[PDB]
């Protein structure tokens, strides 16, 4: 049965966040554009195999929208982490296996590097170090500009558009409307931040993937450090969201990669 | 300028070869399609700034078709490298920097590993590590449907369609005939005898690079392989067929990167 609510933390932020299952925790960050129905299907899967999944909408979007402009401007992985660290001491999350793409993989990062007693085991997927050309001045546009154009990116990046389509008006309506905030806070910021740095890979076991159909240079970075730094990496069918385009695979990693960090 | 002739090594093949330029040499292996024709516009890039080129026809392929069964069966990365020290022996180059693609890559890689006393330096790209499933059961099907399916396979690798198109009527009806032979002699073998082992990649310099376009997932092992050896590794334009979607920056790589060994 999946739990689904509000929640208020002390930082002013009104979160929407769902749950499902039991035993050890499992925490889906979602990934830019902040919609945690993304993870619907996953989450079942995941939670059917004996663990407790948490999931939610980032702080401005979607669901989550009930939240000061900061927790959405000049974003960062670090930022985002102290928030989430917030929400899992609200949610009473001690430990967990945590998953994040994008900006959410740069909140994984962080995590592991400055809050390394809180996870279990981290799964960062293309983890963003660089600024695509396409983007670069999205954040100059108007805000229908940013949407229409943020929409397609994101649809050819769904690595299934049928999927993609699939997640329904609701869904596509929320992401519409996150796209310009996203736009706004997230691309200047977030590359450059990213916790990959020596330091910011050892303190926890990382399992790090990115998109078998991702164009190779998009996160060629990623493999490199991961390779150099002797950090698993390893693709994932898809490109960037996984989640959505193979749901029965991303699941089977998630747990495969969780099962092998607990006792 | 450019000579273009054939040669009749000691080991039965009647090669076609084109050399151009002068000062130290520089050998353009071609992929699996063994069609030198591809290489016409770099090649002159790369004369005019003091180099020798060598190219020539892979042995059973294009204009290089007369030549024994044997060296067009059960290839691998040590096969095509004997075969090219004796033509290197016959065109008395002594030393040189080698690129490759594929199953050229596979000799570059050969060459560097056994014959590293004629390399100067390595320069693979996208070293096939594993039989694609694409192409599974390539031959398993009529030689026309190979040449159609293989045809299109290409051409979608090609990084550039209207590059790849421009190759010319002449070079499309000689890859015609290529592509069945190269389906029965490549693929399957190709793969499984790539020279990637640590001992085989330290005893000369190596610059290995991956399609910028080519999804991730196919040449992932290429990076991995790199990244942990401590060898250079890059990207370049395009997918499999650099050398004909970007020429000029194809032609400026190789010169940069022989020209920093030269001594």
């Amino acid at each position: 049965t999946r739990t689904r609510g509000y929640v208020t933390t002390k930082d002013g932020i009104k979160w929407y966040y769902e749950q499902e299952g039991s035993g050890p925790d499992v925490v889906l960050i979602p990934d830019g554009l902040g919609e945690c129905q993304m993870f619907d299907k996953p989450m079942s899967l995941i939670a059917s195999n004996g663990f407790r999944v948490t999931t939610f909408d980032m702080p401005g979007m979607s669901r989550s929208s009930d939240a000061p402009p900061e927790t959405y401007q000049d974003i960062t992985g670090r930022k985002l982490a102290g928030y989430i660290i917030t929400l899992l001491d609200t949610l009473d999350i001690k430990i967990a296996s945590v998953w994040g793409c994008a900006s959410g993989a740069s909140t994984v990062l962080a995590l592991c590097s400055d809050y390394p007693e809180r996870v279990r085991n981290g799964m960062p997927h293309e983890v963003p170090t660089e600024n695509p050309d396409i983007l670069l001045h999205i954040h100059e546009v108007d805000p229908a500009t940013i949407s229409q154009e943020m929409a397609a990116n994101s649809r050819a990046a769904s690595g299934n558009v049928e999927a993609w389509d699939a997640l329904g008006p609701e869904v596509h309506a929320r992401l519409h409307d996150n796209y310009p905030r996203w736009a706004y806070g997230y691309p200047r910021t977030i590359p450059p931040s990213a916790p990959v740095k020596t330091e910011d890979l050892h303190k926890v076991p990382i399992d790090w993937t990115v998109g078998a159909s991702t164009p190779t240079k998009l996160f060629f970075e990623n493999i490199v450090i991961a390779a150099r730094e002797g950090i698993n990496i390893g693709t994932l069918p898809g490109n960037h969201f996984p989640y959505v385009s193979h749901p029965e695979e991303f699941a089977k990693y998630v747990v495969e990669t969780s099962r092998k960090y607990l006792k």
